[PDB]
């Protein structure tokens, strides 16, 4: 039986897409740039802060010094970190809270493998910290997804082998990081985005303890 489940945060437990979009829009109006609307926001999602700020600059071909650039990126981040004060347990995606309870009560290790420096805060906003045995610190991990280190550190932090672990992710880079760590990925999303090879469910309500056991047992049979 698997001994740990390794959770990404964004797109598995919740998302904060409205908060990012609000923060980006506030930043762009402050610097008198227009055209950061919802369709344009689709380009910012999941992208690094620096690349998103560059996309917003190119809307006006505005050029800035490196200190201004760093200042603008921090301004958006400070504003977003203030906005996620309002995250609450009602933001947890369907199926997730019950899955965490079932793992905890089954004594299966639960770890967070998220790139976000806001992971601890967001889990506390959602009243989930009690379920998480460890949170891999993204600052301590030099190589980010699709490199497997964040997931390797997550498995180690709870004292299980990655090969004893299932990883949950909604992004291709995360699915690849889970693969390369040796844990077993179960994607949530579409195979057009995540690949035709892994086990995939369309939405998080499929993430049940019973379904993960089905995927695990079926992986153990594959030998052979
Ligand atoms: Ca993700
Ligand atoms: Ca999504
Ligand atoms: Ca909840
Ligand atoms: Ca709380």
């Amino acid at each position: 039986m698997f001994k740990a489940v390794l959770f990404d945060l964004d797109g598995v437990i919740t998302d904060t897409a409205e908060y990012h979009f609000r923060a980006w829009k506030a930043l762009a109006e402050e610097i008198g740039i227009n055209g950061v609307d919802r369709q344009f926001n689709e380009q910012l999602k999941g992208v690094s802060r620096e690349d998103s700020l560059q996309k917003i600059l190119d809307l006006a071909d505005k050029k800035v010094s490196a200190e201004e650039f760093k200042e603008l990126a921090k301004r958006k981040n400070d504003n977003y970190v203030k906005m996620i004060q309002d995250v609450s347990p009602a933001d947890v995606y369907p199926g997730i809270l019950q899955l965490l309870k079932d793992l905890r009560s089954n004594k299966i290790k639960i770890a967070l493998a998220s790139a976000s420096k806001n992971g601890p805060f967001l889990l506390e906003r959602m009243n989930l910290t009690g379920y998480f045995d460890a949170i891999a610190d993204p600052a301590e991990v030099a190589a980010s997804k699709p490199a497997p280190d964040i997931f390797i550190a997550a498995a180690h932090a709870v004292g299980v082998a990655p090969s004893e672990s299932i990883g949950l992710e909604d992004s291709q880079a995360g699915i690849q990081a889970i693969k390369d760590s040796g844990a077993l990925p179960i994607g949530v999303g579409r195979p057009e985005d995540l690949g035709d090879d892994i086990v995939i469910v369309p939405d998080t309500s499929h993430y049940t303890l019973e379904f993960l056991k089905e995927v695990w047992l079926q992986k153990q049979k594959h030998h052979h």
